[PDB]
């Protein structure tokens, strides 16, 4: 007998107004607001919140201000993440992000969304598919990425991308939706 | 004799610098700043500020911080409204929105344009076109809806579409420009 | 022996993390935060802060909330600069801006980028080309422009667009990428 959270984590229908997810989210935006408040040179007090914020961390991260998340504790971030101006993690599931990578300004990742059926919808039945970024990956401004993507190691996202489709390691991808358009080495 | 708002309102061209529009976009950026300063709990003073922003509302509403509007009174929702972080309803004409709706983070609606041509455009002339959702609908994340758009009941657009033609009812559309692309029964 | 400003601004690879840009930027996040405060009918005093923040700006100028900036001394805007809600404008590198200029909101202008290779991108070494907007254009809403881009005089940019190529004056261009359309009188 799954829980609305545990049904939410593994990926299932489930419902968002259950109180204990309510709360959770609540709590994620206590932090969320207490980050987004910090004036410009308290990157201790920032790095702080982070760290009770985020799923994990690692020893160095650099998160420029507003972030939206809805839980936090989803998020999993490795060594010297870096983010820029106003990205938003919607981690209703995983967010799984390697070492070494960098999010430009406005950049999205949307884990949660919905049935395409109306009556299904409307009854508040909803969903979510974790997100995977691999290592060494850089993600150019406004890009937005979709529910259950993986990116593999050593990409580059251009600007403004959406990423519909799972993105193979080595290699540079643009556009919407957001195709493969050159390799590089390893 | 039309003021410079009935220009507005009725997709005329009219001067937004006019006396009573300043005042109109000052309340709203008001009522705005009150409903973006709330802390996360105060779940019935947000609702409060909505049902004095916008122009009609439902019994139901569940709108995420920051929004940005124009003027308030032009956006008018249905039933079970749902908003998530950071959008922007820029309604300088009427932003009506049925029963059901949902909106994903990001979604921004632009009622407002100006002419192509430069010089008429740099005297100040400019113009709106009412935006029209139906019932049913839900948007995806950082979905961009131009001026004088009717979205038909029962549609879902995917993340990052940029809608510059009507979507019929019953269909999911994507891309930029948003193009249907599967039917949905009703 | 150029100091890591000095590399940034004409284009070379350099250090974000050195001591003087630190700083700087932390004076940008200063000016940025105050104007951003500001209660709605603070005309005046956003007037002032815009003043003291970009590196120049013309008799007449109309910026909306929320504003995103790196440095601040390297926008350099004409006459009648218009800008509506949340633009962001990452000015590692000259953002310069002609007159008659008016931004849609959300409209993002990114001067910075990085290696595409992995390795060289790790070390931390950053790079920045500057971005040229031309007398009497419209930019819409959710508009990207990439580093190093020029837009020409009199050119209207579609909402949502990316621009990822130089756009030819006198010209209406959409799209992701953002291409040409229509031509326009002078």
């Amino acid at each position: 007998a799954m829980t609305e959270k545990e049904k939410m984590l593994s990926g299932k229908g489930y419902y968002a107004n259950d109180e204990l997810l309510v709360k959770e989210r609540e709590y994620c935006k206590k932090l969320t607001r207490l980050f987004n408040n910090t004036l410009e040179d308290e990157y201790e007090k920032r790095e702080d919140i982070l760290r009770q914020l985020f799923g994990s961390v690692g020893k160095q991260i650099n998160v420029e201000q507003n972030i939206r998340c809805d839980y936090g504790y989803n998020i999993h971030v490795g060594e010297n993440f870096f983010a820029n101006y106003d990205c938003i993690f919607l981690d209703v599931c995983k967010i799984e992000i390697g070492d070494n990578v960098m999010l430009a300004p406005n950049v999205q990742i949307y884990t949660a969304y919905h049935p395409i059926d109306a009556q299904l919808r409307n009854s508040g039945i909803e969903y979510g598919s974790p997100v995977k970024i691999g290592d060494n990956v850089w993600i150019g401004g406004g890009v937005i990425i979709t529910p259950g993507i993986t990116i593999g190691d050593n990409v580059v996202i251009g600007a403004g991308s959406v990423v519909t489709k799972d993105i193979p390691p080595n290699t540079v991808a643009v556009g919407n939706p957001c195709r493969v358009i050159k390799k590089i080495e390893e």
